[PDB]
C-alpha cells in the first residue's frame, strides 16, 4: 500500500520533472538560436558601418 | 499511519509549490519568447531605417 | 524520526530559492520594460 | 538503520543542492552586473542623440 | 528490497539531476561568453562613433 503509493507518487514526480526538463532544453536551444541571430545582426551592421 | 499521512501531506504541499513555480517559469518563458520576437521586430525597423 | 525536520529544512531552502527566482523575474521584467523604453526613445529621435 | 542511511543520503543531496544554489546566486550577481553595464552604455549612446 | 528499490531509484534520480546541473552550467558558460562578445561589440561601436 504505502511503498506502492510512494512508488506511484515518485513516478508522477519524475514525469513532471521530465516535462519541465524538456521545456528548459527547448528554451536553451531557443536562447542559442537567438544568440546566433544576435551575432549575425552585429556583423550586418559592422559591414554597413565600415 | 500518522507519520505516513504527515509525509503524504508534506509531499502534496511541496508538489503544489513546485507546480506554482513551474507555472511561473512557463509565464517567464512566454515573456522571453515575446521579447525575442520584439527584438527581431526592432532589428527590422533599424534595418529599414538604414535602407 | 529525523525525516520530518530534515524535510522542513530543505523546504525552507526551496522556498527561499523560489523567492530569489521571483526577485530575478521581477528584475528581468523591469529590464525588458527599460529595453522597450530605450527603443521607443531612439525611434522618437530617429524617425 | 534504513532511516540512518537515508539520513546520510539526504545530507549528500543537500550539499549538492547547495552547490547548485551557490552557482545560481553567482549567475544572478553576474546578470545584475550586466544589467548595470547595459544601462550605462544606453546612457552613453544617449549622448549621440 | 523495496528499500533497495528506493536506493536504486534515488541514485537514478541523482544521475538525471546531475545531467541537468551540467547542462545549466554549460548554459551559464555560454551566457558569460555571450556577455564578453556583447562587451566587445559595445567597444567596437564606441570607436566607430569617435
Amino acid at each position: 500500500a504505502k511503498w506502492d503509493q510512494w512508488s506511484s507518487d515518485w513516478q508522477t514526480w519524475n514525469a513532471k520533472w521530465d516535462q519541465w526538463s524538456n521545456d528548459w532544453n527547448a528554451w536553451r536551444s531557443d536562447w542559442q538560436a537567438w544568440k546566433d541571430d544576435w551575432a549575425r545582426w552585429n556583423q550586418r551592421w559592422d559591414n554597413w558601418a565600415t
